[PDB]
């Protein structure tokens, strides 16, 4: 039978990136870049966001791709945010169609319509990308923002550095704990609205909410991680880069209240699974973890 430690190691492995997935992200990048280069002056592109930090969970959705505009395109930098986004959205619709392409605040999501099965498998294919028009202003980048109407500054290296520092300070178990909790955050059992919004806020909070070091047991770590997240999701969570507004500003007070309850319920469910394990009821423990996380958590 599966021990609890073995089930979590297997769950962790399932949330790690394999070669075929990485190849598919590169290929999707080259596809969208080659198409957008025919319609915009685009100097280069790179994968960024949680995907590049290895804190993105499965299935791989909303992979951020910065599309660095050439000097010929500098007129967009003076125009409002919606101008560049609308033009990107319009070019992308022409190729991928209306249903697959959605304007967002700082990007255009392109959905490749891959089949996602009940256990979140996609035959190692990425589900979608976030296409982000960007100017390289020297040490950082500026990207459109429709909440502001204007261009905002962002520095992906800072988030990358803080993630690796947290990881190294948690015996290289930090990023995996983040991916597991994000997997729970994406469970369709919560409905159409995630408990925590945006997903990046889980990572931002984990920079402080995972502290001390790795205890060595996934089940107790997950339980305490949920309990701490519940206690602190009402705190202010500024941008760790110090370049934009706090990451905790997207949820209103009612949404934050649901977040705390769902995080608290996750801690209770996790406590129930721990009690089962402690009392020798191992199948029952696995089943409780499966109900918490979803089908990717193994029963065998």
């Amino acid at each position: 039978a599966l021990s609890i430690d073995e089930a979590f190691r297997k769950f962790k492995s399932r949330l790690e990136l394999n070669e075929r997935e990485q190849k598919n992200a590169s290929q999707r990048q080259n596809e969208v870049r080659d198409y957008l280069q025919t319609k915009f002056g685009i100097a280069r592109s790179f994968l960024t966001g949680s995907y590049a930090r290895y804190t993105k969970t499965k299935p791989l959705k909303d992979i951020d791709i910065f599309f660095v505009l050439k000097d010929s395109e500098k007129h967009y930098h003076g125009k409002a945010a919606s101008v560049v986004l609308d033009d990107f959205h319009s070019a992308l619709v022409e190729k991928y169609g209306s249903a697959a392409v959605r304007k967002q605040a700082r990007s255009i999501n392109v959905d490749f319509g891959v089949h996602i099965d009940a256990e979140d498998n996609t035959d190692y294919r990425v589900v979608s990308v976030d296409a982000v028009p960007a100017f390289d202003t020297g040490d950082q980048y500026e990207i459109p923002d429709t909440a502001s109407g204007k261009w905002i500054k962002t520095d992906p290296e800072i988030h990358k550095d803080k993630a690796t520092a947290a990881h190294q300070a948690y015996a290289n178990e930090w990023k995996g704990l983040v991916r597991m909790v994000k997997y729970w955050n994406n469970n369709p059992k919560h409905g159409d609205l995630k408990p925590v919004k945006p997903s990046f806020l889980i990572e931002v909070m984990a920079l402080e909410c995972l502290y001390g070091g790795w205890g060595g047991s996934f089940d107790r770590e997950i339980q305490s991680f949920f309990a701490t997240l519940a206690d602190r999701v009402h705190d202010e969570w500024p941008d760790p880069a110090g370049l934009g507004p706090a990451i905790s500003n997207d949820m209103d007070a009612a949404r934050k209240q649901r977040a705390q309850q769902l995080l608290f319920q996750a801690s209770q469910d996790a406590s129930i699974a721990i009690d089962h394990a402690r009392r020798g009821r191992n199948i029952e423990a696995l089943r409780a973890w499966r109900a918490l996380f979803g089908p990717k958590f193994p029963l065998s």
